[PDB]
């Protein structure tokens, strides 16, 4: 397959995984009957699905590429705020919306310091820097780019470490993605080497001490992900016992990469006339908690991978905007790849 249908099927995968998985955010358990059901009603016997701030973010954040051929702090900032002040109820968490109100004040020269001052200079460790974070793996294809703006892009909100390596760690999913065939031991090996290597900085040692937490989430649960993948038969509730389902970035960015590489795999339990794309959401949403969020990384990463031939037209047509996040895809493509 070429680029250009990886680039497509990455952001559809993501506007699926927000759409889809919205009804349930936040729902502590998710029947996978539910779900299997919730998706049935997207192939009706002959309203949209709305999305949420996930796709909300993902959207100003690859406009703001697009704009300026380049990471611009300061033009993804305002796009984020302004983006927020036109649309304000699309589902976005309480924390970010204390820094956009921040960022809209004229006065306000250094865009990340809202972000930084949040939870007494802690800086916010939830989703929000990753569930959005995908288009900078489509504009910037060397891997010290992925992390150097998919952590920037991460920090004009989420300034702990806890939540911008989060979004370095999707990042680092998507760009592995793109390239394509992998088996799921090659693919963790380079994600832990990478994970490894930023959780022994300074900052990043210093927030996990400070939030007590025997220090490397990531790295420790990357390497949970290979156990896991090596058991007969797992249980949702080791899943998330191990992982998470959570708002926290180390509860919910493995989670996404756990359900994209099991479910590279067939399920007995969903349905064989579904694609790997398909079970990578429906398992992931059937995981409960932050499921707009789980589903969105997942799909991003799911659509990377697989390309446009997995992303089903009944699903995709359902959601609000497919046609613009396509457009945007192809336009991304152009900008940053076709050269
Ligand atoms: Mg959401
Ligand atoms: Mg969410």
């Amino acid at each position: 397959m070429a680029s250009l249908s990886r680039f497509r099927g990455c952001l559809a995968g993501a506007l699926l995984g927000d759409c889809v998985g919205s009804f349930y955010e936040a729902h502590d358990t998710v029947d996978l009957t539910s779900v299997l059901r919730h998706v049935q009603s997207l192939e009706p016997d002959p309203e949209a699905l709305y999305y949420t701030d996930d796709t909300a973010m993902a959207r100003a954040l690859v406009q703001s590429l697009l704009a300026k051929e380049a990471f611009d702090e300061v033009d993804m900032a305002h796009r984020f705020a302004q983006e927020y002040k036109k649309d304000p109820d699309r589902g976005y968490g309480a924390g970010v919306v204390t820094v956009f109100k921040k960022l809209l004040n004229p006065k306000c020269r250094d865009v990340f310091e809202p972000a930084r001052a949040q939870f007494n200079g802690k800086g916010s460790y939830g989703n929000g820097g990753a569930m959005r974070v995908a288009g900078i793996s489509l504009a910037y294809s060397s891997v010290q780019d992925v992390q150097k703006f998919a952590r920037l892009s991460a920090q004009l909100t989420h300034a702990s470490s806890l939540g911008y390596n989060g979004a370095i760690l999707q990042a680092l999913a998507v760009h592995l993605a793109l390239q394509g065939e992998s088996s799921s031991e090659h693919f963790l090996k380079q994600l832990l080497g990478h994970m490894e290597d930023l959780e022994g900085d300074a900052q990043s040692v210093l927030d996990a001490r400070e939030l007590g937490m025997e220090e490397r989430p990531y790295s420790s649960r990357l390497k949970k992900i290979g156990e896991l993948l090596d058991q007969a038969s797992v249980t949702r509730e080791e899943v998330v016992s191990e992982l998470g389902n959570g708002i926290a970035a180390f509860e919910s960015v493995p989670t996404a990469i756990y359900c994209f590489l099991r479910c590279m795999e067939p399920d007995p339990e969903i349905p064989s006339a579904f694609n790997s794309l398909q079970r990578t959401l429906i398992y992931s949403i059937s995981l409960g908690g932050d499921t707009d969020t789980i589903a969105t990384m997942a799909g991003a990463i799911a659509g990377a991978y697989y390309g446009m031939d997995q992303v089903p037209e009944s699903w995709q047509q359902s959601c609000e905007g497919y046609e613009e996040t396509d457009i945007l895809a192809q336009s991304l493509h152009r900008v940053f790849q076709k050269s």
